[PDB]
């Protein structure tokens, strides 16, 4: 229990419900590296599944009965038995309370029943942390787990231009977008948008980013433009267009993924080829992606488990892969990669895959 909480002190910068957002800190005196580390858990578009999810999953729409303290786990934690790659640093954990895949800029006002105001949370604790020691930083790395890694690739950058006009331009900063690189890909069953379940993602977040009032990075909105923002939501078309370094973590079946392609788990032949084709396209979005990690199985999230450690690709795990990387950002590195993609096509035809 050794992260602990604080409420922003900018109280207009707000969970769903208009309660204060925060985050959790645990600080390492004498540690030069920050790791923030974005919440995942879906996303809702409009009055009726935000109202269900207010219901349901009120965690993450409301910090009114966050708890004080919570445990850093997986790359969180500051025991180097479980974390071998940054047991030592300064740790953030933000709690995901805007639903709005870290992209929302509206309030609750009296023509919005809820605030998305994602990423507005992220900028706030930044500045909030700048006086708790974050203006020592060499490195910041915004890391984040499902809709968190897509929100560190919506983010990343902006944190980085953030910090370059409030005058800390040595600070680093990098991203770790850890089960958020989705594809836009046909459905294996294919149902019109016509309620929550049946809307498809390119849609969901093209409502989404109209009822959020959603921003995206402004090179890759300079591409799409207006009314095709929800194209940067999409990681193989958002990634070529940021400048800070990113490490993209992404399980070739990710279980996300193949629940908005309707797929849901003895396999015939039709899907047999759609679970293969589905791999392989992941594959092909990471071939020009130098720093990831993307096994053969079906999961969904794995830098803050406890397992973490586990799972290699070609007898490399994640946090020697994430060391290397570090190394690399002083040509390759002897027996230290940092590009691991698994090549076999069926789910956990890597021994080392989660149980
Ligand atoms: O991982 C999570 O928390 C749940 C799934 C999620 O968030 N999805 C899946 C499809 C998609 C496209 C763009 C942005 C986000 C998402
Ligand atoms: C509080 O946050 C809002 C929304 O991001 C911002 O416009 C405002 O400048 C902030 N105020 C302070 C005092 O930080």
């Amino acid at each position: 229990e050794d992260l602990r909480l604080h409420l922003l002190l900018n109280t207009s910068v707000t969970c769903n419900d208009g309660s204060p957002a925060g985050y959790y800190l645990k600080e390492s005196r004498g540690s030069r590296r920050w790791l923030l580390f974005l919440e995942g858990g879906w996303y809702c578009f409009n009055r009726e599944n935000c109202d269900s999810r207010y219901d349901t999953m009120r965690r993450l729409m409301s910090s009114r009965d966050w708890p004080r303290t919570r445990t850093g786990t997986g790359i969180l934690s500051s025991q180097p038995e479980e974390n071998p790659y940054w047991w030592n640093a300064n740790m953030v954990f933000i709690p995901y309370c805007s639903s709005d895949v870290w992209s929302g800029a509206s309030s609750k006002s009296e023509k919005n029943e809820y605030a998305f105001m994602g990423a507005l949370i992220i900028q706030e604790v930044v500045r909030e942390l700048l006086g708790r020691g974050l203006s020592g930083a060499k490195v910041l790395l915004l890391a984040g787990s499902a809709a968190g890694g897509t929100g560190v690739l919506l983010n990343v950058d902006r944190v980085a231009e953030q910090l370059e006009k409030l005058g800390y331009p040595a600070i680093q900063v990098r991203g770790l977008a850890d089960s958020g690189w989705f594809l836009d890909n046909k459905q294996y069953r294919h149902t019109d948008c016509v309620d929550t379940i049946t809307c498809a993602p390119t849609e969901a977040i093209r409502r989404g980013i109209r009822y959020w009032n959603g921003v995206v990075p402004e090179r890759c909105r300079r591409q799409f433009q207006e009314g095709e923002e929800w194209n940067c939501f999409f990681g193989y078309k958002v990634y070529p267009t940021l400048r800070s370094p990113v490490f993209v973590v992404q399980w070739l079946f990710d279980e996300a993924q193949l629940t908005v392609d309707n797929v849901h788990l003895p396999v015939q032949e039709g899907l047999r080829l759609y679970i293969q084709n589905l791999g392989r396209e992941l594959r092909h979005t990471l071939k020009d992606v130098p720093a990831s990690f993307a096994p053969a199985c079906l999961s969904h999230e794995i830098i803050i488990r406890s397992h973490w450690t586990d799972v290699q690709v070609k007898g490399t795990s994640l946090p020697r892969a994430l060391h290397c990387w570090d190394r690399s950002l002083h040509t390759p590195l002897k027996g230290c990669p940092v590009h691991l993609v698994d090549s076999c096509p069926w789910p956990h035809c890597n021994p080392s895959c989660p149980t």
